[PDB]
Protein backbone atom coordinates (compact mmCIF):
# COMPACT_ATOMS: atom_id res chain seq x y z
CA UNK A 1 0.00 0.00 0.00
CA UNK A 2 2.29 2.58 -1.58
CA UNK A 3 3.37 5.49 -4.24
CA UNK A 4 6.29 4.83 -5.83
CA UNK A 5 8.31 8.36 -5.36
CA UNK A 6 10.02 10.32 -8.28
CA UNK A 7 13.57 8.95 -7.11
CA UNK A 8 12.03 4.99 -7.56
CA UNK A 9 11.91 4.60 -3.94
CA UNK A 10 7.96 3.53 -2.48
CA UNK A 11 6.69 5.48 0.56
CA UNK A 12 3.73 3.84 2.22
CA UNK A 13 0.51 6.12 2.03
CA UNK A 14 -0.33 6.14 5.60
CA UNK A 15 2.25 7.44 7.85
CA UNK A 16 2.44 7.75 11.98
CA UNK A 17 2.60 11.09 13.34
CA UNK A 18 4.83 11.01 16.76
CA UNK A 19 4.92 14.63 17.91
CA UNK A 20 3.30 14.98 21.71
CA UNK A 21 3.84 17.95 23.75
CA UNK A 22 6.62 17.78 26.29
CA UNK A 23 3.89 16.95 29.34
CA UNK A 24 3.71 14.05 27.79
CA UNK A 25 6.34 11.90 29.19
CA UNK A 26 9.37 11.02 26.51
CA UNK A 27 8.97 7.10 27.41
CA UNK A 28 5.60 7.88 25.65
CA UNK A 29 6.62 7.92 22.28
CA UNK A 30 8.83 4.83 22.77
CA UNK A 31 6.04 2.99 23.73
CA UNK A 32 3.33 4.23 21.01
CA UNK A 33 5.78 3.87 18.37
CA UNK A 34 6.08 -0.18 19.07
CA UNK A 35 2.06 0.07 19.27
CA UNK A 36 2.46 1.73 15.92
CA UNK A 37 4.37 -0.74 14.54
CA UNK A 38 2.84 -3.55 16.12
CA UNK A 39 -0.27 -2.11 14.43
CA UNK A 40 0.75 -2.10 11.03
CA UNK A 41 2.04 1.30 10.24
CA UNK A 42 5.18 1.02 8.40
CA UNK A 43 6.15 4.98 7.98
CA UNK A 44 7.05 7.15 10.59
CA UNK A 45 7.25 10.35 10.70
CA UNK A 46 9.50 12.56 13.45
CA UNK A 47 11.78 15.81 12.98
CA UNK A 48 14.45 17.39 15.18
CA UNK A 49 12.01 19.66 16.76
CA UNK A 50 10.29 17.22 18.40
CA UNK A 51 12.60 16.21 21.03
CA UNK A 52 11.99 12.62 20.11
CA UNK A 53 14.16 10.46 17.61
CA UNK A 54 15.82 8.48 20.29
CA UNK A 55 12.37 7.12 21.59
CA UNK A 56 10.58 6.92 18.18
CA UNK A 57 14.47 5.33 17.12
CA UNK A 58 14.30 2.92 20.13
CA UNK A 59 11.01 1.93 19.06
CA UNK A 60 11.87 0.63 15.94
CA UNK A 61 15.11 -1.16 17.02
CA UNK A 62 13.14 -2.69 19.56
CA UNK A 63 10.40 -4.14 16.62
CA UNK A 64 13.19 -5.34 14.46
CA UNK A 65 15.26 -6.95 17.17
CA UNK A 66 12.40 -9.12 18.47
CA UNK A 67 11.88 -9.91 14.60
CA UNK A 68 8.34 -8.12 13.88
CA UNK A 69 9.97 -5.76 11.10
CA UNK A 70 13.53 -5.80 9.54
CA UNK A 71 14.68 -2.65 8.59
CA UNK A 72 14.27 -2.43 5.14
CA UNK A 73 9.98 -2.82 6.11
CA UNK A 74 10.31 0.47 7.84
CA UNK A 75 10.10 3.88 6.23
CA UNK A 76 11.36 6.70 8.60
CA UNK A 77 11.44 10.59 8.33
CA UNK A 78 12.91 13.27 9.91
CA UNK A 79 13.50 17.26 9.34
CA UNK A 80 16.11 19.48 8.83
CA UNK A 81 14.89 22.60 11.80
CA UNK A 82 15.51 26.10 10.30
CA UNK A 83 18.49 27.13 12.64
CA UNK A 84 20.56 24.44 10.35
CA UNK A 85 19.87 25.97 6.89
CA UNK A 86 23.38 27.29 6.02
CA UNK A 87 24.74 24.31 3.35
CA UNK A 88 27.71 23.49 6.19
CA UNK A 89 25.17 23.00 8.98
CA UNK A 90 22.99 20.32 6.81
CA UNK A 91 25.48 17.20 7.08
CA UNK A 92 25.98 17.78 10.38
CA UNK A 93 22.20 18.04 11.32
CA UNK A 94 21.19 14.17 9.71
CA UNK A 95 24.24 12.70 11.52
CA UNK A 96 23.39 13.85 14.14
CA UNK A 97 19.34 13.10 14.29
CA UNK A 98 20.75 9.55 13.14
CA UNK A 99 23.03 9.03 16.05
CA UNK A 100 19.83 9.96 18.28
CA UNK A 101 17.94 7.41 16.49
CA UNK A 102 20.26 4.85 16.04
CA UNK A 103 19.76 4.07 12.65
CA UNK A 104 22.22 4.15 9.51
CA UNK A 105 19.70 5.90 7.38
CA UNK A 106 17.02 8.01 7.42
CA UNK A 107 14.18 6.85 4.11
CA UNK A 108 13.15 10.65 3.92
CA UNK A 109 14.75 14.32 5.00
CA UNK A 110 12.89 17.32 4.84
CA UNK A 111 13.73 20.81 5.01
CA UNK A 112 11.04 21.74 7.84
CA UNK A 113 10.19 24.52 6.69
CA UNK A 114 11.56 27.39 4.07
CA UNK A 115 11.93 29.81 6.98
CA UNK A 116 15.37 30.35 7.98
CA UNK A 117 16.18 31.12 11.33
CA UNK A 118 19.68 32.48 13.33
CA UNK A 119 22.32 29.29 13.71
CA UNK A 120 22.65 27.73 17.39
CA UNK A 121 21.91 25.23 19.73
CA UNK A 122 18.44 27.52 20.71
CA UNK A 123 15.46 25.72 19.07
CA UNK A 124 13.45 29.62 19.16
CA UNK A 125 16.19 32.32 18.63
CA UNK A 126 15.50 35.45 20.19
CA UNK A 127 16.91 39.36 20.28
CA UNK A 128 17.04 41.26 23.39
CA UNK A 129 13.77 42.23 23.09
CA UNK A 130 12.28 39.19 22.42
CA UNK A 131 11.43 38.70 18.72
CA UNK A 132 12.62 35.52 17.28
CA UNK A 133 16.11 36.08 15.17
CA UNK A 134 15.46 34.99 11.16
CA UNK A 135 18.23 34.12 9.17
CA UNK A 136 18.93 34.46 5.34
CA UNK A 137 19.95 31.86 3.59
CA UNK A 138 19.45 30.79 0.01
CA UNK A 139 17.47 27.84 -0.02
CA UNK A 140 18.98 26.47 -3.20
CA UNK A 141 22.49 26.27 -1.42
CA UNK A 142 20.84 23.75 1.24
CA UNK A 143 18.70 21.82 -1.17
CA UNK A 144 22.54 21.11 -3.10
CA UNK A 145 23.34 19.95 0.82
CA UNK A 146 20.51 18.08 0.80
CA UNK A 147 21.50 16.72 -2.69
CA UNK A 148 24.95 15.36 -1.17
CA UNK A 149 23.38 13.62 1.80
CA UNK A 150 21.36 11.43 -0.53
CA UNK A 151 24.60 10.69 -2.81
CA UNK A 152 26.17 9.72 0.40
CA UNK A 153 23.46 6.86 1.42
CA UNK A 154 22.83 9.10 4.41
CA UNK A 155 18.97 9.56 3.52
CA UNK A 156 17.57 7.19 0.38
CA UNK A 157 14.89 10.08 0.13
CA UNK A 158 15.10 14.16 0.22
CA UNK A 159 11.75 16.20 0.31
CA UNK A 160 10.47 19.53 1.74
CA UNK A 161 7.85 20.93 3.98
CA UNK A 162 5.69 24.31 4.32
CA UNK A 163 6.40 25.12 0.82
CA UNK A 164 4.12 27.45 -1.51
CA UNK A 165 3.69 26.52 -5.25
CA UNK A 166 7.20 29.97 -5.50
CA UNK A 167 9.18 28.30 -3.49
CA UNK A 168 8.85 24.66 -5.25
CA UNK A 169 9.15 26.50 -8.15
CA UNK A 170 12.65 27.58 -7.06
CA UNK A 171 14.06 24.33 -6.22
CA UNK A 172 12.73 23.15 -9.56
CA UNK A 173 14.31 25.57 -11.77
CA UNK A 174 18.01 25.75 -10.02
CA UNK A 175 20.64 25.39 -12.52
CA UNK A 176 22.37 21.85 -11.98
CA UNK A 177 19.24 20.62 -9.98
CA UNK A 178 19.86 16.67 -9.71
CA UNK A 179 17.20 15.40 -7.62
CA UNK A 180 13.56 17.00 -7.25
CA UNK A 181 12.07 16.87 -3.56
CA UNK A 182 10.02 13.30 -3.75
CA UNK A 183 7.29 15.46 -1.86
CA UNK A 184 5.85 18.39 -0.18
CA UNK A 185 4.79 17.94 3.65
CA UNK A 186 2.06 20.24 4.52
CA UNK A 187 -1.28 21.16 6.76
CA UNK A 188 -3.70 19.39 4.81
CA UNK A 189 -7.59 18.42 6.03
CA UNK A 190 -11.54 19.64 5.16
CA UNK A 191 -11.21 22.77 6.08
CA UNK A 192 -7.56 23.40 4.17
CA UNK A 193 -7.97 20.69 1.48
CA UNK A 194 -4.81 22.30 -0.19
CA UNK A 195 -6.66 21.77 -3.69
CA UNK A 196 -5.03 24.39 -6.43
CA UNK A 197 -1.33 23.32 -4.06
CA UNK A 198 -1.82 19.95 -5.19
CA UNK A 199 -2.63 19.89 -8.64
CA UNK A 200 0.88 21.96 -8.76
CA UNK A 201 2.19 18.64 -7.24
CA UNK A 202 0.55 16.23 -9.21
CA UNK A 203 2.22 17.67 -12.24
CA UNK A 204 5.78 17.75 -10.84
CA UNK A 205 5.80 14.24 -9.82
CA UNK A 206 5.71 15.64 -6.15
CA UNK A 207 3.43 13.61 -3.48
CA UNK A 208 1.80 16.53 -1.48
CA UNK A 209 2.12 14.58 2.27
CA UNK A 210 -0.76 15.79 4.38
CA UNK A 211 -0.60 16.86 8.58
CA UNK A 212 -3.31 18.05 10.70
CA UNK A 213 -5.17 15.85 8.59
CA UNK A 214 -7.23 14.90 11.69
CA UNK A 215 -7.64 18.61 12.55
CA UNK A 216 -4.16 19.03 14.87
CA UNK A 217 -3.78 18.93 18.30
CA UNK A 218 -5.14 22.12 19.43
CA UNK A 219 -2.65 22.85 21.45
CA UNK A 220 -3.18 26.45 23.10
CA UNK A 221 0.25 27.91 22.66
CA UNK A 222 -0.36 27.89 18.72
CA UNK A 223 -3.87 26.87 18.12
CA UNK A 224 -6.68 28.79 18.60
CA UNK A 225 -9.25 27.69 21.18
CA UNK A 226 -11.79 29.01 18.99
CA UNK A 227 -11.09 27.16 16.06
CA UNK A 228 -13.92 24.60 14.76
CA UNK A 229 -13.47 21.20 15.54
CA UNK A 230 -12.50 19.10 12.83
CA UNK A 231 -13.64 15.99 13.92
CA UNK A 232 -16.97 17.24 15.09
CA UNK A 233 -17.94 18.29 11.36
CA UNK A 234 -21.75 17.45 10.76
CA UNK A 235 -21.01 16.46 7.13
CA UNK A 236 -17.83 14.20 8.61
CA UNK A 237 -20.45 12.57 11.08
CA UNK A 238 -23.17 12.01 8.68
CA UNK A 239 -20.49 10.15 6.82
CA UNK A 240 -19.58 8.33 9.83
CA UNK A 241 -22.54 6.84 10.32
CA UNK A 242 -23.61 6.53 6.62
CA UNK A 243 -20.53 3.90 6.17
CA UNK A 244 -20.27 2.48 9.96
CA UNK A 245 -17.12 3.74 10.68
CA UNK A 246 -15.84 6.99 12.41
CA UNK A 247 -15.11 10.97 11.13
CA UNK A 248 -11.19 10.52 12.04
CA UNK A 249 -11.66 7.35 9.31
CA UNK A 250 -13.99 10.00 7.27
CA UNK A 251 -10.78 12.31 7.00
CA UNK A 252 -8.29 9.50 6.48
CA UNK A 253 -9.69 8.12 3.68
CA UNK A 254 -10.60 10.89 1.95
CA UNK A 255 -6.66 11.93 1.34
CA UNK A 256 -6.24 8.87 0.32
CA UNK A 257 -8.92 8.34 -2.75
CA UNK A 258 -7.75 12.10 -3.68
CA UNK A 259 -3.94 10.64 -4.14
CA UNK A 260 -2.30 12.32 -0.93
CA UNK A 261 -0.23 10.47 1.61
CA UNK A 262 -1.52 10.69 4.73
CA UNK A 263 -0.16 11.32 8.44
CA UNK A 264 -2.13 10.33 11.49
CA UNK A 265 -0.84 10.63 15.34
CA UNK A 266 -2.12 8.70 18.25
CA UNK A 267 -1.03 8.13 21.60
CA UNK A 268 -4.09 5.80 22.09
CA UNK A 269 -3.85 2.43 21.08
CA UNK A 270 -7.38 1.75 20.63
CA UNK A 271 -6.85 4.81 17.79
CA UNK A 272 -3.62 3.79 16.76
CA UNK A 273 -5.14 0.55 15.56
CA UNK A 274 -8.31 2.25 14.43
CA UNK A 275 -6.61 4.38 11.86
CA UNK A 276 -4.76 1.53 10.21
CA UNK A 277 -8.84 0.49 8.71
CA UNK A 278 -8.74 3.18 6.30
CA UNK A 279 -7.58 0.41 4.29
CA UNK A 280 -10.91 -1.58 4.86
CA UNK A 281 -13.43 0.59 3.05
CA UNK A 282 -13.91 3.38 0.24
CA UNK A 283 -16.11 6.50 -0.08
CA UNK A 284 -17.88 7.34 -2.94
CA UNK A 285 -17.37 10.01 -5.80
CA UNK A 286 -20.17 12.43 -4.38
CA UNK A 287 -19.17 11.58 -0.87
CA UNK A 288 -15.61 13.17 -2.11
CA UNK A 289 -17.20 16.13 -3.25
CA UNK A 290 -19.20 17.08 -0.09
CA UNK A 291 -15.95 16.83 1.91
CA UNK A 292 -14.40 18.74 -0.71
CA UNK A 293 -16.79 21.66 -0.35
CA UNK A 294 -15.80 21.92 3.46
CA UNK A 295 -12.86 24.23 2.82
CA UNK A 296 -12.56 27.03 5.02
CA UNK A 297 -8.71 27.84 4.42
CA UNK A 298 -8.39 27.29 8.16
CA UNK A 299 -4.86 26.51 9.60
CA UNK A 300 -4.95 25.36 13.02
CA UNK A 301 -1.31 26.35 13.35
CA UNK A 302 -0.47 30.48 13.74
CA UNK A 303 2.68 31.93 15.54
CA UNK A 304 3.29 35.65 15.86
CA UNK A 305 6.65 35.41 14.01
CA UNK A 306 5.54 32.65 11.46
CA UNK A 307 2.91 34.82 9.85
CA UNK A 308 5.83 38.03 9.46
CA UNK A 309 9.14 36.04 7.78
CA UNK A 310 9.53 36.99 4.00
CA UNK A 311 9.89 33.38 3.48
CA UNK A 312 6.11 32.84 4.92
CA UNK A 313 4.87 30.17 2.77
CA UNK A 314 0.77 31.58 3.12
CA UNK A 315 2.00 35.23 1.59
N1 LIG B 1 5.87 19.37 8.73
C1 LIG B 1 5.31 20.01 9.75
O1 LIG B 1 5.50 21.20 9.97
C2 LIG B 1 4.37 19.27 10.63
C3 LIG B 1 3.50 20.04 11.36
C4 LIG B 1 2.58 19.44 12.15
C5 LIG B 1 2.59 18.08 12.21
N2 LIG B 1 3.49 17.30 11.54
C6 LIG B 1 3.41 15.81 11.70
O2 LIG B 1 2.06 15.36 11.51
C7 LIG B 1 1.68 14.50 12.56
C8 LIG B 1 0.15 14.49 12.65
O3 LIG B 1 -0.39 15.79 12.80
P1 LIG B 1 -0.93 16.33 14.26
O4 LIG B 1 0.14 15.99 15.26
O5 LIG B 1 -1.28 17.77 14.02
O6 LIG B 1 -2.21 15.45 14.75
P2 LIG B 1 -3.38 14.78 13.85
O7 LIG B 1 -2.83 13.56 13.04
O8 LIG B 1 -4.15 15.83 13.11
O9 LIG B 1 -4.25 14.19 15.03
C9 LIG B 1 -4.91 15.08 15.92
C10 LIG B 1 -5.56 14.34 17.08
O10 LIG B 1 -6.60 13.42 16.64
C11 LIG B 1 -6.61 12.40 17.65
N3 LIG B 1 -6.95 11.15 16.97
C12 LIG B 1 -6.13 10.34 16.24
N4 LIG B 1 -6.79 9.28 15.72
C13 LIG B 1 -8.05 9.42 16.10
C14 LIG B 1 -9.27 8.64 15.88
N5 LIG B 1 -9.22 7.51 15.14
N6 LIG B 1 -10.43 9.11 16.43
C15 LIG B 1 -10.47 10.27 17.19
N7 LIG B 1 -9.37 11.03 17.44
C16 LIG B 1 -8.17 10.66 16.90
C17 LIG B 1 -5.26 12.32 18.36
O11 LIG B 1 -5.39 12.29 19.78
P3 LIG B 1 -4.94 11.02 20.74
O12 LIG B 1 -3.46 11.13 20.94
O13 LIG B 1 -5.81 11.39 21.91
O14 LIG B 1 -5.37 9.76 20.00
C18 LIG B 1 -4.53 13.56 17.90
O15 LIG B 1 -3.96 14.33 18.96
C19 LIG B 1 2.52 14.99 13.75
O16 LIG B 1 2.61 14.14 14.91
C20 LIG B 1 3.83 15.26 13.05
O17 LIG B 1 4.52 14.02 12.91
C21 LIG B 1 4.38 17.88 10.73
C1 LIG C 1 7.00 29.45 14.17
C2 LIG C 1 8.03 28.35 13.92
C3 LIG C 1 8.81 28.00 15.17
C4 LIG C 1 9.80 28.70 15.73
C5 LIG C 1 10.33 30.06 15.39
C6 LIG C 1 10.35 28.00 16.94
N1 LIG C 1 9.40 26.91 17.09
C7 LIG C 1 9.52 26.09 18.21
O1 LIG C 1 10.44 26.26 18.99
N2 LIG C 1 8.61 25.11 18.30
C8 LIG C 1 7.98 24.77 19.56
C9 LIG C 1 7.64 23.32 19.68
C10 LIG C 1 6.67 22.74 18.68
C11 LIG C 1 5.64 23.49 18.12
C12 LIG C 1 4.77 22.94 17.19
C13 LIG C 1 4.92 21.61 16.82
S1 LIG C 1 3.85 20.89 15.63
O2 LIG C 1 2.95 21.90 15.15
O3 LIG C 1 3.31 19.68 16.17
N3 LIG C 1 4.88 20.27 14.50
C14 LIG C 1 5.59 20.70 13.38
O4 LIG C 1 6.31 19.83 12.94
N4 LIG C 1 5.63 21.86 12.78
C15 LIG C 1 5.31 23.16 13.30
C16 LIG C 1 6.63 23.91 13.48
C17 LIG C 1 7.20 24.46 12.18
C18 LIG C 1 6.19 25.36 11.52
C19 LIG C 1 6.79 26.13 10.36
C20 LIG C 1 5.01 24.53 11.13
C21 LIG C 1 4.35 23.89 12.34
C22 LIG C 1 5.94 20.85 17.35
C23 LIG C 1 6.81 21.42 18.28
C24 LIG C 1 8.48 26.88 16.05
O5 LIG C 1 7.55 26.07 15.97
Amino acid sequence: QCVKLNDGHFMPVLGFGTYAPPEVPRSKALEVTKLAIEAGFRHIDSAHLYNNEEQVGLAIRSKIADGSVKREDIFYTSKLWSTFHRPELVRPALENSLKKAQLDYVDLYLIHSPMSLKPGEELSPTDENGKVIFDIVDLCTTWEAMEKCKDAGLAKSIGVSNFNRRQLEMILNKPGLKYKPVCNQVECHPYFNRSKLLDFCKSKDIVLVAYSALGSQRDKRWVDPNSPVLLEDPVLCALAKKHKRTPALIALRYQLQRGVVVLAKSYNEQRIRQNVQVFEFQLTAEDMKAIDGLDRNLHYFNSDSFASHPNYPYS
